[PDB]
């Protein structure tokens, strides 16, 4: 009811009906409404019309361009300040910051970021009143998952930015199909603004709006609530991305028995036409999407993707450990994107794909760092900041981090069952980061138990700790992540994966990498895949359990430094487990499980017997 008419927002509603939304949906938009006060509402239905005329608009308002040289293929670029994720921006909100990140014994946490409910509400009431005023705010309903699927959880996410709209189409399932299937059940309420209300207070940068001093990425996972002000750039703004996947999920799937991770998926088939599915953790940079999207040099093998960001996984009641694709594209890093390093991503992302921060062709095509393609005598390019770059200056023509959104039914190997409802059974997790030196290739943890302690013994790169790839990602207090990754080895029937850890990256003492990879890396998923079915190919050392002589197929390669490659020293691991030691006292302090800690006393042992 009103006593007046500045409650019913129902006359600035552009498409849809206030009244065909579920009750919970109406009153979330309508409350934020009433607070941004935007000039429209426009409930989307996640129609191709709707997708279409939105690039338009945004193509004639000079905020995204059209690249020509493709099909339907569209570039954005970004206010400078406005280019990644700011992790010291990023926060949770929680009644008691123990169960946000553990306390450290000495130092500051670097396993998450807590605020306060009460800063929180002071930093909102500075932020969000009338933030939107002059703009539309979009209604963004969306899975996170196959719409069918047990595993899938719902968002609205209400945005000021159409960008953030045309990028969600891509990234999540989303439309008039998803509140049909909501209906008066649980969502994450997501909101988000680019914080610059109209008339603008401060000057345009680009056509992007953002707002880089008062940018704040908070979740409030109790509230189920993400709520996101001032950048307009990828896991700031498509809530999706990365605060629904993994740190409100990761929180979801504490309580509810299953897992949320930054993970890869895929799919591998040997030339006995037998078929299993992995999952790995690797951090930024560390080549996820590579490895997801393999085109596999091996005869007989054949790599397909389920997905190449985030994993959502449960133990079903038969033990099964199984995983879905919560999201419907990838999002990924452009620069270093080549034939050679991602031969099925080059063939993905050439029709209706946006790209943010590369630089565009004079032909209207994309470049980045890394393309490894030479072009035409006369095609000149246009650098990620609107200026004139040539291939030789002491400036990169694209943004390090830019970015592709391309939908994932287009990848040439997306696997058949990508989408299936009741998600695909994981059989193998490997772990792995950038480790110059000391690190194997690969090895296989000796239990449950050590595997755990792997994932969260993860260093790369200044080499910094960044445990199951998941840092700048835990919904909650890593202790208790740890403890309930552990909790699996007790549940009933359980299917416990196997757990491997690898390195693509270590290098010779002149710093050239001692392995291949990329598409060479199906020679390791080869072993993996054999041990997964019980062969006799390990050999057991101090850190795990390591290829035989013999047992990794070098067809092919030439004359590979297998000595160096896998070499382990006493007084490189005696250093490391030291420095593991020092972190986990430090940074889980109190909360570190009696098992993580059995464990590094039993690696030390080990070692110290070398
Ligand atoms: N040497 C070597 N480098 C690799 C290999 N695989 C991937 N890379 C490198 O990893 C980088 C690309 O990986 P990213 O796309 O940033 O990794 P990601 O996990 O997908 O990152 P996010 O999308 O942010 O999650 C490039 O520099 C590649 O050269 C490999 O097998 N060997
Ligand atoms: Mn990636
Ligand atoms: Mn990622
Ligand atoms: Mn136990
Ligand atoms: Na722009």
């Amino acid at each position: 009811p009103q006593l007046h008419n500045g409650l019913d927002f129902s006359a600035k509603v552009i498409q849809g009906s206030l009244d065909s939304l579920p009750q919970e949906v109406r009153k979330f938009v309508e409350g934020n409404a009433q607070l941004c006060q935007p000039e429209y509402i426009h409930i989307c239905d996640g129609s191709e019309e709707e997708y279409g005329r939105l690039l338009a608009h945004m193509q004639e308002e000079g905020v995204i361009r059209k690249l020509k040289k493709y099909d339907n293929c569209w570039l954005a670029l970004t206010d400078p300040r406005d280019v990644a994720r700011i992790e010291s921006k990023t926060v949770i909100i929680t009644q008691e910051q123990r169960d946000t990140v553990p306390i450290p014994k000495s130092g500051q946490s670097q396993l998450g970021r807590w605020m306060s409910e009460e800063d929180f509400e002071k930093a909102f009431n500075a932020r969000f009143p009338g933030c939107m005023k002059g703009r539309t705010m979009y209604v963004i309903p969306f899975s996170m998952g196959p719409l069918g699927s047990p595993l899938a959880k719902i968002g609205i996410e209400l945005t000021d930015s159409p960008y953030v709209v045309a990028s969600m189409r891509i990234m999540t399932r989303m439309g008039t199909s998803v509140l049909e299937a909501l209906g008066d059940g649980e969502f994450i309420k997501c909101l988000h603004s680019v914080g610059c209300p109209l008339p603008l207070k401060k000057p345009l940068v680009n056509n992007w709006a953002c707002n880089p001093e008062l940018t704040l990425i908070a979740h409030l996972p109790d509230r189920r609530e993400i709520i996101s002000f001032g950048s307009g750039y990828g896991g700031n703004s498509l809530l999706g991305k990365k605060c629904f996947a993994l740190r409100i999920a990761s929180r979801l799937a504490k309580e509810e028995g299953w897992l949320a991770e930054h993970m890869l998926i895929l799919g591998i088939t040997n030339p006995e036409g037998k078929k299993k599915y992995l999952a790995a953790a690797f951090p930024s940079a560390c080549g996820k999407t590579n490895l997801a999207m393999m085109n596999p040099t091996l005869p007989g093998w054949k790599v397909e993707c389920v997905g190449d960001d985030i994993a959502w996984m449960k133990f079903d009641a038969q033990g099964n450990l199984r995983a879905i694709n919560p999201e419907n594209g990838f999002f990924g890093v452009a620069p270093g994107t080549s034939v050679k390093t991602n031969p099925n991503a080059i063939k993905t992302i050439q029709k209706n794909t946006i790209f943010t921060n590369v630089a565009e062709t004079s032909d209207g095509g994309v470049y980045w760092e890394g393309i490894d393609e030479p072009l035409a005598p006369g095609v000149t390019i246009t650098s990620w900041k609107n200026k004139e770059w040539r291939p030789q200056d002491e400036e990169p023509c694209a943004h390090p981090n830019s970015r592709f959104c391309t939908p994932a039914s287009q990848c040439p190997i997306i696997d058949p069952a990508w989408e299936s409802p009741e998600g695909v059974p994981i059989e193998g997790i490997i772990f792995g980061g950038r480790r110059p030196a000391g690190v194997p290739l690969v090895y296989e943890a000796l239990s449950w138990q050590h595997g755990v302690f792997v994932g969260a013994a993860m260093r790369s790169e200044v080499i910094m700790h960044d445990p199951f790839a998941m840092r700048p990602f835990f919904g909650y207090n890593f202790g208790k992540y740890l403890a309930h990754w552990l909790s699996m080895a007790h549940r009933p029937a359980a299917k416990l994966p196997k757990i491997f850890h690898v390195n693509w990256f270590r290098k010779d003492k002149n710093g050239k990498f001692l392995w291949p990879g990329f598409g060479e890396n199906s020679r390791v998923l080869e072993w993996m895949f054999g041990r997964i079915e019980g062969e006799d190919s390990a050999k057991l050392t101090p850190i795990g359990y390591v290829p035989k002589e013999d047992a990794l197929n070098l067809k092919g390669l030439g004359d590979v430094n297998v000595e160096e490659l896998f070499g382990i020293s006493k007084e490189f691991w005696e250093k490391e487990v030291e420095e593991i030691d020092k972190y986990l006292e430090d940074q889980v302090n109190a909360d570190l499980p009696y098992e993580i800690e059995r464990e590094l006393r039993a690696l030390k042992q080990r070692i110290s017997q070398m």
